[PDB]
């Protein structure tokens, strides 16, 4: 785009670590400081990345004959911010790609999707949603998969299996590696700030979020029938870091 | 094409940001002020990033049995400028690219399309129209698309469904990322000043648009027929931003 | 090539539009000025950048049974100079490549050709002819397109169709982004000039052309049967553009 | 995702190199010490190289009618830290990517995976599982392969075979070049420290794995029938290095 | 090459453009002279650029049932020496190079070849010989082309067409793009003489050609038939350039 | 990797070529010492380059009706060192990889691998075996072909031939361009030294090897069968090369 | 591989430029002396650059029934060195590479392969064969063709014919263009030579060769049979060159 019309400063940079023990869920803010004279504002490149644990365990079971499995559907990313506040969210990487094929039709579906939420002046969210998985190499099942007969097959291990339901699920290994040990959003974001602010100082919101979802599976006496329920528990990891834009820096 | 033929300045910028609440329609006018001694003109790359939101709501529904949905069906982006004002276009990115293809037949075709309307010396202006999506993994449906039993199937999730109309509507991330949570145009056109002109200030027009459908379904007791009308309603973002290139900046 | 061997100035640009309100075509004459000590002539990188409007419009109709569409099939840029001058063309780009296939055959051909017409030292100049364009997505049809019954399928929106012919005509949009809303020529020439040239000035003539065919189209009382006669109506957006070599610049 | 946005130190290394000779396990834990002054953290990049052996060797043998095979079918690096240590780990290569495929249905499966245990602020860990290996040219055969007639068909040279069961095996240089002469982890992850830590140094503790398979195989007078034990026996090598960031330097 | 064994002045140019309007040849001669302190040699790279017309035209033609179509079938650029001078050649792009294919048996072969005739210490030569064209879609035809009914289908528009014979011939735009509008060489070669050599002055004979070919058509009362005499005419346009090796400058 | 977290001295060369004119193995030893100050210890990049002879010969043959063929089967390079000596390599160059394919199976199989032997703190080394080779473009054979009647097929040139079997076997060159005329090892092999080391001087140990195979071939009277004792005969070329660290020098 | 392991002078050149005006054998000894401080030995890279004419012409006929051709099947290139001289051969480019293919199976064979025969450290020598080539579009046929009736159909234009055996040979253009005008080698060899060696001069042996084939055909009074005899006539040029290495120059 530049070459195609002909067309031919110190930064402040830093990282702020924190970890919730109890959800598991990594964050990372890494950061930079960036001032230039001929550019009329401030500016600060905020990078999302980081790793949300996948805890593809079996929460519990009720006996042999039926057993449940709390594993995550779709990850998030929503660094929300104050209306209040005067902060400006710029530009976001990455944005939301036109879809591309060929015509018989054919194309690419990953399995986790990176869509990116209609956003604001204040708010800019992603959503990593589970698109589709492969079982047993047969079939992309995805979260909408039901049988009369045979039930949900997101993780069936075999369908006319004989071994106890909390040791009959598929293994998190031979799936996907998200779901096993979990998904890494390395996503970025810049928020840009007035020249001549009065109050150099805003308050970042980030919010790592992720879908549990509660996939009770049990015995039909013939076959292994699994029922879904979406959204069955969510963790949200929020969190507010302050900036110092006259000092150039952001602490926890 | 420059090594072809053997053949082997201060630029100040700045960012403007302003949001639509009504509407919910992102505006960024990122832009670049370049001047040189070599060439005869001024310069003012402006680049058109920001995004359009899609707002995929139900906005109403006539009961159970039959049910609207508010989607868009283009965008667009037209920096026009008064016929008044000497300010000229020079050069615009994208540009209309020949379409290609291989001889049986086949041809890629992006869900929305590029499109650039033909421009002036004082407006340009593009169209990212819909040209054809695919639901249930079966058919690229465009708006044209009828049938004289099911009707439209642009976004009907179930042919046989027997769920509400307002809940039986196909789920919009299973769609492209455009419609469910906005598209994000990211254009770009270069205007061109007279060296030597006496006011050294114009006008610039930034119209975000979108075409906005209304698709109305309901149940024929058999199956589930849409119809949509084009154009139903249409929502434009215009803004006046002036610019001051004697001091080579824009503000609001 | 300059490497398979073993083997490893102050330049002046400028710009200058002009637009034809009538026939609504963009002018881009964008150059930059080249001197070199090692070289014995004097250059000059002529850029040929812009626009061309298509106009695929409804020009006029003869009724709902019989209507005519004006559209542009063929254009051109031929930057011709008189055979008195002595300002010499030496290269130019894009040059005639030569054709490539696989051999069962098959291999690639755009939709809108880009020729380059036999110059010579005077008179450089293209030829963007229409090679064949896809509708209904079956079959190429290009201008020779006939039939016996259906007579041309070139922009016949429906076979037996019931409609106005004014208003079954195919979507411009649905077909290519160059007759719709034009096609934007960007091409490329050098001339050079003597270094001991008495008068370091010439005459460059720009001539933007275009050959708009009349595709008259009715109802045989069955299908719609459409004619085509080439070249019917041309337009032409001639411009003599004076150098001065010897300040190194150009102007209207 | 820099330039997306528009957007545009003395470091110590070294070297520490150890060897196991009982489990034969190669050691490389090449690094380099960084500081930034526009950084607020101390760095350090940890490299992981190295390789750990293969060891495909008839580690015993029951006549020539019972045979095992000791083999490698899951190695790991587990780079932990004690969660006393205020020891942060920031971010770590490879991050697990989305899995991407084509739709009939196809993608690429390697076989031996690299997966990334859902780390924390203390411990990051891979782990190289085996997933599918094809024996000869026929069927990626993988871990949980069994016949009820053939049994496991893993590494058997032989289906009908009539030689010894210790020498029927199939030759480790026809699969893949991991299991027979070992396999080179090459990986890495970066770890933080406070700029105005009070102590300078930590326990960087670093443990080398893998899990030796035992593959039981004897005749069942018409074929070879083999049964795997997964986790038969592990070969743990952990090692202690401390890290003196006031020096930044870190020895055994 | 260089780094695979782990191996790591002021040059006078200028060009000379001539035309023949009798042939309309066009003649480009872009050089460079280059002389190198460690090089025991003056070498001078000359381009061969420029391009040849086709003049696919009906040269005349006996009456509607007989015509006769001038089209060229072979251009060549044979920069040729006089065996006295001692000037040397020591290299020459492009170079033949071998051919490559997959093994059922596929390959690419272009319509224009462009082959390098064997040449010697005095004489380089070229010859850009016609290999195939596919005519309807159907069929690569080249010159050896024939029918005992058809006879030629070189240049048939139409196999039992009812038009004239000189207007029943194939559009010129719609074969390739080199016959029609010309063929531009591209080409290029260094010579090289002695340092001490005692006249720094040798005689560079440039000699544009052509093999136009008389393709008689005519109509067997049934279909056309033609045939195609090769080497019918022939034109030259040669030409003697002087070079001043001791001022590194060449002249007309 | 470095740049995935965001992350953005003399040396001395030398040469030394020694050949074993009974074997026939050539022999290069590239190298290069390299210093640090960040660096804790001391580095030399050791290039396994040269190459070994194929000696694709009939080395004897008991008369016409039964013949044996001497033909290489591996290229063993271990250069190793005493473990009395404290010389730690550190890495070398090429790694072993991890296998891919596709999923219907397909993958890539190199006729020759480059295999790497389980090495040690002292001892690295290759070993080139063979893999499998086609023969009449007819089946990619492998050392371990064999048939009931026409036997091995590894160099049958003819299957039912009549000619003397010292004149019936297959062309060297219609083979694989390795056993007729040889490889060529082009490794690399890096090993680090103590910076406070004692004794600056070690002993380098290359032994360049070889597996050539006795291919015995006979006529069954009907078709010719053969037989291959795989590492029938071994030749080595051990060589001892002594470095000065203290001078930065390796030598004979 | 440099990069792998994470690690990060004044030459001569010259010209010597000679010809076989017998044989039409063109030549070029393209060099370039290089000498570093840190390499132990000096080092001259020798560039192989020239080319070797083709001649595939009818040396002569036996009456219109039968007719030979004199075409070549293997041109060499032998850099050959007598043994009583230290000069050293290191490294030469190319280096015979592994072959690769996908397994149904599929490979790429050119039709000039280009060996490198099994030097030594005094002779350095290519062997430019001839592999496959096709004829008529139908098998790449090989030297070895021969049919029962047909007999070798290497050239035969016509199966069936009934033209003159000297002027029904195939077209030399038709077939690849290495045979009609020529092969081009493009080698290259380094040799390196002691520090302080005493006599800083040897003499390189340049021996461009040929081998032609005798190709009779003749009529059967059905069909065309020809015979191929290998090696039929070799035209050595042999030229020895001497280097002065204490002036880093090479002459004649």
């Amino acid at each position: 785009a530049d070459s195609d019309i002909n067309i031919k400063t110190t930064v402040k940079t830093g990282d702020l670590v924190t970890y919730d023990k109890e959800n598991g869920m990594h964050k990372k803010v890494f950061y930079s400081f960036i001032d230039d004279k001929n550019h009329n504002k401030k500016l600060l490149v905020i990078r999302t990345k980081g790793t949300i644990a996948g805890q593809y365990r079996v929460y519990s079971e009720e006996g042999a004959n039926k057993s449940g499995l709390a594993w995550p559907s779709a990850f998030k990313v929503q660094l929300q911010l104050p209306d209040n506040e005067v902060a400006q969210i710029s530009d976001y990487y990455p944005r939301n790609s036109i879809d591309t094929k060929e015509y018989t039709l054919k194309y690419v579906q990953p399995d986790f999707k990176t869509i990116l939420e209609s956003p604001t002046d204040k708010k800019v969210g992603w959503k990593v949603i589970f698109n589709n998985m492969v079982n047993q190499n047969w079939g992309p099942y995805d979260r909408d998969s039901w049988n009369p007969v045979y039930g949900n097959q997101l993780f069936m291990k075999t369908r006319n299996g004989s071994m106890k339901a909390a040791d009959n699920f598929l293994d998190p290994n031979k799936a996907s590696s998200l779901l096993s040990s979990g998904f890494s959003p390395d996503f970025a974001t810049v928020i840009t700030m007035d020249r001549k602010a009065s109050k150099q100082q805003t308050n970042i919101d980030v919010i790592y979020e992720r879908v549990r979802d509660d996939y009770q599976l049990h015995w039909t006496s013939t076959n292994w029938k699994g029922t879904n329920t979406k959204d069955k528990w969510t963790d949200r990891s929020s969190e507010r870091y302050k900036i110092d834009w006259e000092k150039e820096e952001m602490t926890n």
